[PDB]
């Protein structure tokens, strides 16, 4: 449930139609600490076990308290671990529809690896979604150099990492809402456009 490892273990005589990357917050355990797995219930609800794989950023993504400070608010280790999966998700999988997400240093994460990959790749994620987006100030809501339509941040009133601030408090832990509800329907909404569109041509 907390880790889940289904592209690294995975083989390309099994590819599902949507692989899912995402980034866990600092301090929280396995690869997807507490809001991972709900996403991961509500994609795997729609497409079933076997139509999406799941895939937390763990390995040099040690999810440190002090990377937060970094200016892109993470290390190039971790973005390295991300864009490994963004890669590994392209070769095994070619024709697999992307999604990513992440939560706090893991949305920083997800953002500077979705920037930094391949562009072949960044057209293939359809959508990202971002919870207690540790840059939001800085990258004034957007991930830089993809669509803000594919782009979605969840931002509570109150949680002051959104509005530039180094400072947890209490509104920053509480996505649960989010992370089970319009976060998985906006992936959804865009893997099934981006999967259509395939399927026409």
């Amino acid at each position: 449930s907390i880790t889940r490892n289904d592209l690294a273990n995975g083989n390309s005589g099994s590819c599902p139609g949507v692989i899912f990357i995402y980034a866990r917050g600092s301090t929280e355990s396995g690869n997807l600490g507490t809001l991972g797995p709900r996403v991961a219930s509500k994609l795997e609800a729609k497409y079933g076990k076997n139509g999406v794989w799941i895939q937390g950023v763990g390995g040099a993504y040690r999810a440190t308290l002090g990377d937060n400070a970094l200016p892109r608010g993470t290390s190039s280790a971790a973005i390295r671990e991300m864009l490994g999966h963004f890669s590994d998700a392209n070769q095994k999988c070619p024709d697999a529809v992307l999604i990513a997400g992440g939560y706090s240093q893991g949305a920083a994460l997800a953002a500077a690896s979705v920037t930094d990959v391949d562009a072949g790749i960044r057209e293939k994620i359809a959508g990202a979604v971002l919870f207690g987006y540790t840059k939001n100030l800085q990258n004034r809501g957007k991930i830089p150099s993809y669509p803000e339509d594919r782009t979605k941040v969840f931002c509570n009133t109150g949680d002051l990492v959104c509005t530039g601030s180094l400072i947890v408090a209490a509104p920053h832990l509480a996505y649960q809402s989010a992370a089970s509800g319009a976060a998985p329907e906006f992936l959804i909404q865009k893997a099934d456009a981006a999967g259509a569109a395939a399927a026409a041509l």
